[PDB]
């Protein structure tokens, strides 16, 4: 009798390994709710946000900028991940060490990779920064491309297809371990201000009781056997309460457009 519980995620973070990564947390949500869980994947964060707006899903793992837009149509924050190292989050701008392009400023009239249009670390951080010099990516760079992948943006800089890219600090860190030939060739030439971890949200339609039940389940996940397995599989220490202030920098550059 309980209705299906739908969880939306981006298909482009871990191609071919998304159900592999999320499977245990979907099983945890089934244990805590008694509802069958369906994983809903989309290539773009615009598509995921429209599913949230239309109440076509219950819960979504969205990126930070997606969250700023989603809150304005009544998406409610559940919790934020705390990752091993209890890290901080920023956009890093990367070039090749051998490019002779040693600053964000020197990428004027150069080729640049973004990820998703609705990504902070993959797009909006750079668009926001360029307002300071009365420019947009289109009027600052020779050309831009949306790769829809932090890893593919990284690869495009490595292969000399673009001169620079903006990507997630955590993805750069993780990629430098996995791919050391690529790591060795790349340099961070600019870092953005710090912002909060990407929040988990529920759709505006979900009941107050369902919201409270799911929030409790996330905030208590690290104390449950199935929850610990879910956290280990996503390489997350635990989920903690959202601090709205952590996204105020994103809200401010969003307003300057």
């Amino acid at each position: 009798s309980p209705g299906v519980f739908r969880v939306a995620v981006s298909s482009m973070i871990s191609p071919l390994e998304t159900m592999k990564g999320y499977g245990p947390v979907l099983s945890y949500i089934e244990q805590q709710t008694g509802r069958k869980v369906e994983l809903v994947q989309r290539r773009t964060y615009r598509e995921v946000n429209e599913l949230i707006r239309e109440n076509k899903i219950d819960l979504a793992f969205i990126c930070t900028y997606s969250f700023v837009e989603a809150e304005l149509f009544g998406a409610r924050p559940v919790a934020v991940p705390q990752v091993e190292g209890n890290p901080y989050y920023q956009a890093v701008v990367i070039t090749r060490r051998d490019s002779g392009i040693n600053s964000l400023e020197e990428l004027r009239n150069k080729r640049f990779a973004f990820t998703d249009p609705m990504s902070f670390s993959g797009h909006i951080a750079l668009r926001g920064e360029l307002v300071k010099v009365d420019r947009t990516p289109e009027t600052f760079f020779a050309s831009t491309f949306y790769t829809y992948s932090h890893d593919n943006s990284l690869r495009a800089v490595y292969d000399g297809i673009v001169d620079g890219a903006t990507i997630d600090s955590l993805v750069f860190r993780s990629s430098n371990i996995l791919y050391p030939e690529i790591g060795a060739a790349l340099q961070v030439v600019h870092v953005s201000p710090l912002v909060g971890a990407p929040p988990v949200v529920v759709s505006p339609g979900l009941s107050e009781e369902d919201y409270q039940l799911i929030r409790r389940a996330f905030l208590n996940m690290h104390n449950e056997p199935l929850g610990k397995q879910a956290l280990d599989t996503l390489f997350i220490d635990r989920f903690v309460m959202v601090n709205s202030g952590h996204y105020d920098y994103i809200r401010e550059i969003a307003g300057k457009i």
